[PDB]
């Protein structure tokens, strides 16, 4: 078979048992096209200018790693290790038009670094770990549901709606008006912050049903950059590939207009 290379920019440089159902993702992504996965672990601190000076064979590894990517995976998250490290290989992806698929921590890591680049909100940050922030673009969002005491996150199947028809996800989950995913996060973008992104490259097109988490992002002008909140892995299996590692694989080994004009069989 001819091979994908997958950078995965996460916490290890291997396979660990937190990234389990996201190996199976890509995989059953990778068979239903016919290629081999190969996916590159890269520990995302590496990728930091840090590394650079303490140690560079290291720093230098991480980068041929990503720069040999025919696709680039943010997945969800732990903490504030490695952010930068995360944002540079967003960077990346945005600025060489690589393929990019950013889950949960890396959608909001994706809003940020183009918010920061491309609208020049140069401090715009997450108040998860910096609560004083100027810019605080993402934020903590509680749900209010019947039957609680106080707010909770955001946890469970939950309905995300399409708020526009020419969405490339739209398409790959067959098109639909909505889909249900599984949610695990309390951080979400700002509404207060949202218009400055209206004439820009970066669309929100998909959201809750109340209209106030925005859920899913693509970057126009690049072959595929998207960015969901939910775990689309915990939904994947051998004959239906979750769509958003599809339309990766897809996108990665030049195949995914192909995919679109078949008619999305495996949707």
């Amino acid at each position: 078979m001819k091979i994908c290379s997958i950078a995965l920019v996460g916490k290890y440089t291997k396979l660990r048992d937190c990234y389990a159902s996201v190996f199976k993702a890509l995989e059953h992504s990778a068979l239903a096209i016919n290629h081999k996965l190969n996916l590159m672990y890269i520990d995302s601190i590496d990728l930091e200018k840090i590394t650079e000076t303490e140690d560079p064979v290291k720093f230098h590894e991480a980068w041929q790693k990503l720069c040999k990517a025919d696709g680039i995976l943010v997945p969800g998250g732990f903490g504030i290790r490695g952010t930068l490290g995360k944002l540079q290989a967003i960077s990346w992806a945005r600025t060489k038009k690589i393929p990019f698929l950013g889950v949960c921590l890396g959608m909001q890591l994706a809003v940020i670094e183009f918010a920061r680049n491309c609208l020049n909100l140069k401090d715009a940050d997450s108040t998860e770990f910096r609560p004083n922030a100027p810019v605080p673009l993402v934020i903590d969002m509680p749900e209010h549901n019947p039957g609680n005491l106080g707010g909770t996150m955001r946890l469970g199947i939950r309905r995300t709606v399409f708020k526009t028809e020419n969405s490339i996800l739209r398409k790959l989950y067959g098109d639909v008006p909505f889909i249900e995913e599984r949610h695990r996060h309390r951080f979400e973008v700002n509404p207060n912050l949202i218009k400055q992104f209206e004439q820009n490259d970066l669309s929100f097109v998909g959201q809750d049903v109340d209209g106030d988490r925005m859920e899913i992002i693509e970057l126009a002008n690049h072959p595929y950059f998207v960015g969901v909140q939910f775990h689309p892995e915990f939904s994947s299996r051998p004959m239906k590939p979750s769509p958003p590692y599809l339309g990766l694989l897809l996108a990665a080994t030049g195949n995914l207009n192909a995919y679109l004009q078949q008619g999305c069989k495996l949707s």
